[PDB]
Order: C-alpha cells, then structure tokens, then sequence
C-alpha cells in the first residue's frame, strides 16, 4: 500500500487535512484517491494491520532479503494457517494460495495482530503510530 | 457518515475533495477518517480486473474446485511471475509467496488482464461487465 489516514478531531488537524490534498498534482495515468469516511472497528483493523506490517517490513531482515508488506502478511497468515495448491494453468507445476485476511474472523484476526506485534517485539520493532492503535 | 471517494484525475476533481475535506465537523470523540492513498492501477481498471476474476470464478472450475476472485487472481499472476519462496516463522518448513498485483507495472498489468480475457475466452465466459454495459444503452435508447 501507501495510504496517509488522518483523524480529524481538530480544525486545525483538517487544516492540514487540506494542506495535503491541495499538494496533490493529478495524473490521468498515476491516481491518488482520497476518501472521507467515519470510523469502524473492520477498517481501525486495516489500518493497523498494514501499519505493522509496514514496520516489520521496513525493518526485519528475512533471509538476506526485505520483504514487502503483502509478502510479509503471506509469512504471517501462514504461520497460522496453511496455504493451498492447485494446478499452475500450464498444467506442468502448480501454485500456492494463501488464505486472505478479508474473509477472516474479528476472533482470528486478532490472532494475526497478536502474531505480528509478538514477532515484530521479540526482534525490536520501532512500531509506528497508526501501528500503536 | 457515508463513505466518499475522490479519485484525483483533474485539478477540477481534486477540488471537490478539498472542499469535502473542508465541509467536515471536526470531533474528538467520534472523529472520521480522510485517508488518502498512492495508487499504481486506476481505480476504474481494477473494477475490470475484479469482474473478470469474479466471471471465471463464477463459470470456470479449475481442476474439480471452484475458487475466488482471489484465488484465481494467484493462477493467473502465477503464470506470468514465478511464485517466490521463503522460510515460514516457525523455521521448518516454507511459504510460498506470490507476486503483488499492487506492485505491477504498467506493461504487466496489462498482460495479466489480456491473460484473464484470453484464459475465459476461449473457456466460453460470459463477461458480466460487458452485460451491464449493454444494458446501459438498452436503457439509454
């Protein structure tokens, strides 16, 4: 990803709401979506998910490599549940399907962020803000 | 409050978002959320890709399973990047990881969407998309 949330609870938190919009250059091509929207638990969910996923991408190292946030959430589901295989369409090997976290269960997915925050700690994590929600 | 989106493509729509942006009640306790976001596929292309992977979920079964946009956006992201591969966290055995849709250029992109429309196309896939859209100038005339 690469999504700014803001919590207006100030004007002069919306002021600079503004200050970051009206910096936006459009791009027919290469889009920046903004979007207004009240809170609500699924979304406070996301957004903190992929805030330590963030974190633990930008900062652990893998095996010599850096894996992105998506990647990282793949080595995390799969720590707590097995991804599947069917057949590649070549039909001569096959492909990996991780479970997602859409349809996944408030229970279960706190079970994911226990898992990040657990793992991202043991190794030092520096966690963000939108992370320490 | 009902969700809004403001896709910026033109200075005259990135405007209505401002003023949005600007039309709010500030609110410590119940506050709401403007985030904005980078974005390398438009928001109207995925619309596309998500209708395709949902018609071939909907018609054509792989192998004696029928599985979900998701599922089958892996297959298809799988034929064209090498899925990769890492060390699981428990560190004894692995995980597979496919290639980020998200992350994509511009030209692979691109082919994933010719591979999905190739792949139903010769499975017989009606496409759902091309239905309302037909249906819209049904309407329109």
């Amino acid at each position: 990803m690469k999504k700014l949330t803001f919590e207006i609870r100030s004007p002069a938190h919306q002021q600079n709401a503004i200050h970051a919009v009206q910096q936006i250059l459009p791009d027919p091509t290469k889009p920046i979506v903004v979007t207004i929207q009240e809170r609500n638990r699924s979304l406070d969910q996301n957004r903190k998910l992929w805030a330590c996923l963030g974190d633990v991408s930008r900062q652990v190292e893998w095996h010599g490599r850096w894996l992105d946030a998506e990647s990282w959430k793949c080595v995390f589901t799969a720590a707590l549940k097995q991804q599947d295989v069917v057949p590649n369409l070549a039909g001569n090997g096959f492909v990996v399907i991780g479970q997602s976290t859409s349809r996944m269960r408030v229970g279960e997915f706190a079970e994911l962020l226990e898992l990040i925050q657990a793992f991202g700690t043991e190794r030092g994590v520096k966690w963000s803000d939108e992370a320490r929600l």
